[PDB]
């Protein structure tokens, strides 16, 4: 037909029409709208701005650049989790504040379809909003599918602790990319008087980071964490960032003499510099020599002033926040694979022994912080069992899962309850046919696996069974009536207890069926054990 | 007794100069700035306020021209300059100035009409401090302005996007014009009778400013001599992202994204860019790969500020405006000068069909002809005397047609169906001030009408008194044009207005009118171009 | 018990209680506070901006840098003046735009004790506001003491004659500063309404110089300038400065095309790099093979237009500024060892002649800038006297003192006593205990040894006699005293004659009594000399 024409604020927008198999109504997709002014020069390390208003019509016609962030690991996540056919190479720029919009609506007339936005994960140093395809979710549910990205590792969240760097870039990033679908969506058939944000891993845990945000406050009204929280503390530091600012500052090669100097002679380091000292910060992977409460596994969230103005535990003690419908899941085996692979794990021997846990547990301090004390008794819960050591091994996973996404996702979701807004909570158990061959078969439910079948990976990719196609098509249904209505219920679907005192959520898979009290026996245990 | 103004930024201090049988010394101030320098971040962006200063700015010593080629900056210099002694220039970034020769006693008020002179130099070379002021100042009693801009890269470079839109250089020009309007009233000039004229690329410039919304108001006539908004060559349309590219690549540049461009290109010092402007090789004629991608410079572009559609679509709506325009153009553009310096393969004198549609097919930057129309083209001008010389200079007039004569008088008509008084010329003379190299056979080479212009003859030696009264006359002329929108005067032939009966006046040693100015030439390149 | 926590404009700041010998309420200190925006990057050689408000609360508890400077001749002056017991090693840094305060007012309730600033010394080119501590002055006399820092160097004076760098950075941001108490300093038990400004050297000539500057008009109510005014010649650059602008430029490497272009080009320049500069410059220090009329001891005040609207001389001409009780004092032998030692005085025989004298007095151009026609002249109505060489010296050292501090002090108190204004001078001539050993015991009041009777270094340092401790109690009595009423006099302390027509003045020391007509036969002397 003809290319689509959107006329938004900043200025008029072209995008293309693609057919989706078997629907009449074409999608017209839009890749590469600025939400911002590129963070270049003095704008790196302070909030982003809003974009320059253009003249005549940008063609948002090509997959915009991922933000800078170790290529290899960028490129490899990005096949392990993309939903499409062929995994599209990306570009590395400072210049990434962009968002790709997806939208089923006929755009001749007026439409207000619920609106979805993406936030993807990464640990916060890797990831792009292009790795995820709209085009199924927005024509099999009718949701207009937004994918947003933000300034990652050292560029987005990198903090001295005071006024000179506050950080948390990449989560003001984020904020940024809502107001911009609260000022825009409208224009591509969407209502934004209904957004809803949800992500996974590091994108989850910035979905429940916004929820206890101030500045957050009315650009969503429901919200969905998969596998990621607010709780799960590799991703928030909590204590004087001071030390690790200036690590990167040395490491940059830079003076430390104040915090106002560190942020300066940062700013005048070239991109490929600054990803240099990425490298070489050695991010992203398990050391197994050195003190563990020294090692770094990334830049993190942090308490800034601004957008979170205390420790995520302290504000969900009050309730006095914005609450809304929010559904917080978790895949049955997250350390299952996927990253005690990508960190690189001493688990060469697929088996595992009491000695050999508690100094893996140790040094795996920043992932789950378990003391050194405390890490004999908990090394004993998990593996007292069976002597089998491939048992062991395979519960000392689970160990982690636990401390990591299991039980922070439970309290996260009980403290919403508690405070009166609805809740919904989640396991997904299953095997996507997607999964890498190197992944053992027997692993299943590991994490970023819920991933296929939200977003239609079946009817983008090749190979799915009857069973898969069925799948993915139910935990969209689920996902956009949740999006339409804070409850994920609909005819046609099992039934989805709320999350109320009873503690009911969904098993998903094979065999969808409701269950009770998810990790709770884990929740209890690992709440004395940290109470010391 | 030096003159000291006071403009609103602060106090300029000048020099006073007497010319030959004149009373009142012309009050004259070199380097007033216009504009705050476009170092550093402001790269690339639109010319900002000047800062006010403290005590008495010396207004008196020429500014630097604008970072260019320092060869073809100094020898343009050289060829166009009315004065005595060439001065030599300093190249900088920092370039935002202007000139001032004022003949009115700055101890009365004055309201003498004003004439703001925008040098050419295809928006890559020239500057403000070649053409001097003081006759056409002292002569027909004007305050005479020249103006600096950015050129080449910093001035035109485009990304096509709103990262770098680009024409910073007409945006400077209109920063002059604004400037103008709250201050040469202080030295003796009415700001509300203001008369922009360029040459060549700054014949361009005003015309371009005719068609800009941004340049309302800031001028109440305008005079375009040797080149108009039609001149392709200065002119870009299309997709000018690739020669952004290029250009980035060349200085050493990542092309990841438009605003990495921008940014990449803000950190390059002067000497990168004005190194990377030699290697890109504009301002010569590529003799070898294909003519369609020889990029001859950076050119004006369609922004969305500056000028919100192709000058063509624009003049059609007379729905702008209007003000006295006169257009001009010489009887010999492409005579010599231009194609000199371009370095042609006329070195032989003659030419031949063959030879001929080859040129013109790589003269393609200039005049955009395709290799399909080329021989019929070729053949309407050449088709005649099998002389070679002949079509060697049939030739030259061929392209002096498609660059200058139909464009100025395709865009002189569009004027004067907007309802607006417009008024067009020929001229034809050899001034004695051609350089050597220059064939005397060569009558109304490009930018020779500057010299009479400028009153050259006044400030000059040996100008026949032929000459000196060609240059009285043609001041005159001007002068008038600029005081009420219309050439006449008593002392002076008469100048028809181009109206349907599209009379022009042809200047020189007989200086009388005539009628439908290339007309022929018009209507056969229109329809060769709507193929 | 435990951190003072006083809450300022730009938020909450965190300090440390420190208790003095003999004295029940421990002062509140507070090291480091911001008083504006580190001026980094474009901000070089640009008025200072207001500092970023911080969101938490901020630990003003560690020595703030001291701006860039020569690190030897930095320590060295430390040394030297410090009133404290150990020299504190101090950091260089453009971000250096901080204040330290004492205040011993207790801060649980409202107090408005009167405020006294101080403005370190240091001929522009070095010093630091940490060096002087000001817990015993706080204590003693119940005053809340300021330390200011300000742009030096090359960093702060910078001028190239035009808009595109006016210059005086340094005294905008003393400006900056004193803007900053004025709406601070009441929560730390201040009067902004009694704000008295007090420095020595180049401080004494910052004093005099807001004095008379319009931009100063408010921050203060009362001056006291110490051994330095607006009149001691090689401070203020009289004349066209684009030359030593453009010398400074070339050294640094840079094209001088424009003035514009030298300051973006210096602005390019790393600290390092200005540094390096400043020490190939060879300032501070004389010049004896070369035109001593080329000369550049240092960078220093000029004629903004800002600042100074006029050269100083013009400016006191009419009385028509803003008038308030002014302190001018000189000490004794203000050229008599620490200046002509740091500088590096060929002095080294001990003894001087008619010849040699004019030979140095003409390469001293700079410091005195006396022509060379005159030296003759001069040189005898000082010299002319004994045959004795050693005292020959003794008299060249006073030659200069006196064109220096003495006439220049007394010029500038005459002049603001027929303004109209409250007027004292004194004349400090005693020998510290705490002088360095390298300084000849027969010296007394060499240039800076008031300071430590004013900092009350006897209280802080050890092996005061108790003749000592006493001229510091009194000294501190009496500059509280003016600080609070404009005039020094109260119970208890010997009489101070203002400075009126008798032009009685004080001297102090060992024997504390009044005199009259300071200098006054030297006043009268280079008055006509200079008169030609
Ligand atoms: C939030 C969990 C996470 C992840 C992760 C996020 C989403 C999906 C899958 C894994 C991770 C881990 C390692 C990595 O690259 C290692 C480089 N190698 C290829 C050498 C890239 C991503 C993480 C856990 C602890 C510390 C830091 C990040
Ligand atoms: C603990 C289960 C496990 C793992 C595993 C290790 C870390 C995280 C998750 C799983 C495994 C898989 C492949 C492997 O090596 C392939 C040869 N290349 C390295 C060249 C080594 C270990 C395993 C499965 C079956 C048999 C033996 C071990
Ligand atoms: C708008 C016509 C013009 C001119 C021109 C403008 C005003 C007066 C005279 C000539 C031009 C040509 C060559 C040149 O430099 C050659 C030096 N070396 C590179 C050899 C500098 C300027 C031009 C024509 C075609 C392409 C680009 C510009
Ligand atoms: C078309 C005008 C031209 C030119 C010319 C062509 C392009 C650019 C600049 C100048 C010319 C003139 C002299 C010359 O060589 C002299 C050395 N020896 C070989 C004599 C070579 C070419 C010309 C003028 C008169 C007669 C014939 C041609
Ligand atoms: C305004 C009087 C002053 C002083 C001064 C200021 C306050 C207290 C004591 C001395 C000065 C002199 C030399 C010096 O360092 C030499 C380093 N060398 C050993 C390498 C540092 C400071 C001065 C006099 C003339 C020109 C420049 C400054
Ligand atoms: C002007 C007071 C001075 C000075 C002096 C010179 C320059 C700057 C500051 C002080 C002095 C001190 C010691 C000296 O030599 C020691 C070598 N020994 C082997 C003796 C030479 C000169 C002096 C003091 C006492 C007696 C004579 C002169
Ligand atoms: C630079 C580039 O080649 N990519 C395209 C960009 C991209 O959309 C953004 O850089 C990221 O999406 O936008 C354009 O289409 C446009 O604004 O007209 C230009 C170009 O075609
Ligand atoms: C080389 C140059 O142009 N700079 C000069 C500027 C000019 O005013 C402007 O640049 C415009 O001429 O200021 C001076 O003239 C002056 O006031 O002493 C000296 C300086 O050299
Ligand atoms: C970098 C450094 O160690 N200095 C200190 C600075 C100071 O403000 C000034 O730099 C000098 O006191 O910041 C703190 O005070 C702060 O607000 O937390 C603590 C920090 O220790
Ligand atoms: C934008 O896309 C349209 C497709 O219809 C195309 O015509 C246009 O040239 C594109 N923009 C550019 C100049 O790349
Ligand atoms: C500020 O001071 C308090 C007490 O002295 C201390 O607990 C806190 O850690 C300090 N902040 C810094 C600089 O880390
Ligand atoms: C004008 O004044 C400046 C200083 O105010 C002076 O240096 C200059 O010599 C004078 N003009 C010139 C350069 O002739």
């Amino acid at each position: 037909s003809s290319p689509p024409v959107v006329d938004t604020v900043h200025g008029k927008v072209l995008g293309k029409f693609v057919s989706l198999e078997g629907f009449a109504q074409p999608v017209a997709i839009f890749l590469g709208i600025p939400f911002a002014k590129p963070p270049l020069g003095p704008l790196r390390f302070t909030p982003p701005q809003p974009a320059e208003p253009w003249s005549f019509v940008k063609n948002a016609t090509s997959y915009p650049p991922m933000c800078t962030q170790d290529p290899k690991a960028g490129q490899l996540l990005s096949e392990l989790f993309t939903n499409r056919k062929e995994n599209i190479p990306l570009k590395l720029s400072e210049d990434c504040l962009y968002l790709n919009i997806y939208t089923p609506a006929d755009l001749t007339k007026k439409n207000r379809l619920p609106v979805m936005v993406w936030i993807h994960g990464g640990g916060l140093m890797v990831g792009a909003a292009s790795t995820y395809d709209g085009l199924a979710l927005a024509a099999h549910e009718n949701v207009v599918v937004v994918t947003i990205q933000y300034r990652l590792g050292i560029w987005g969240f990198f903090s001295t602790g005071d006024e000179h760097s506050r950080g948390n870039w990449g989560h003001l990033d984020q904020v940024a990319a809502l107001r911009w679908v609260q000022d825009n969506i409208a224009s591509f058939g969407g209502n934004p008087g209904s957004v809803t944000i949800f992500g996974e891993s590091a994108g989850g845990e910035s979905v429940s980071v916004l929820v206890l945000s101030p500045l957050a406050k009315n650009l969503f009204h429901r919200a969905i964490s998969e596998s990621g929280v607010a709780l799960t503390s590799v991703l928030v530091k909590k204590g004087d960032v001071k030390p690790l600012a200036e690590q990167i500052a040395i490491t940059a090669g830079c003076k430390t003499t104040t915090s106002a100097v560190m942020v300066h002679c940062l700013r005048q380091k070239t991109e490929e510099e600054l990803l240099e000292t990425t490298l070489k910060m050695k991010f992203l992977s398990l050391d197994l020599q050195g003190d563990p409460r020294e090692s770094q596994p990334l830049l993190g969230t942090v308490i800034d002033g601004m957008l979170l103005l205390k420790t995520p535990e302290e504000l969900q003690a009050e309730r006095n926040f914005h609450t809304v419908p929010y559904m917080v899941g978790i895949n049955k085996q997250e350390f299952g694979w996927l990253i005690p692979m990508l960190m690189s794990y001493p688990l060469s021997e697929g088996q595992l022994d009491q000695k050999t846990a508690m100094s893996l547990l140790w040094k795996s301090y920043p992932l789950v912080c378990i003391a050194k004390e405390l890490i004999p008794e908990a090394t004993e819960k998990y593996l007292g069992g069976t002597d089998d050591t491939v048992k062991k091994k395979d519960l000392f996973l689970d160990l982690i899962a636990d401390v990591m996404f299991g039980v922070p996702s439970v309290i996260v979701a009980r403290n919403h309850r508690d405070a009166g807004a609805p809740t919904y909570m989640y396991e997904f158990q299953y095997r996507p046919s997607f999964s890498s061959d190197m992944k053992p078969k027997t692993v299943i439910g590991d994490h970023g696996d819920e991933l296929f079948s939200v977003f239609g990976a079946p009817f983008l990719k090749e190979g799915a069974s009857e069973e898969e196609i069925r799948l993915s098509k139910m935990v969209m249904k689920f996902w956009a009536n949740f999006a339409r209505n804070g409850n994920p219920n609909g005819e046609g679907l099992p039934h989805w207890p709320e999350y109320n005192q009873k503690e009911g959520y969904l098993q998903i898979g094979a065999n969808t069926q409701a269950a009770q009290k998810l990790k709770d026996k884990e929740v209890a245990f690992w709440t004395n054990l940290f109470a010391k």
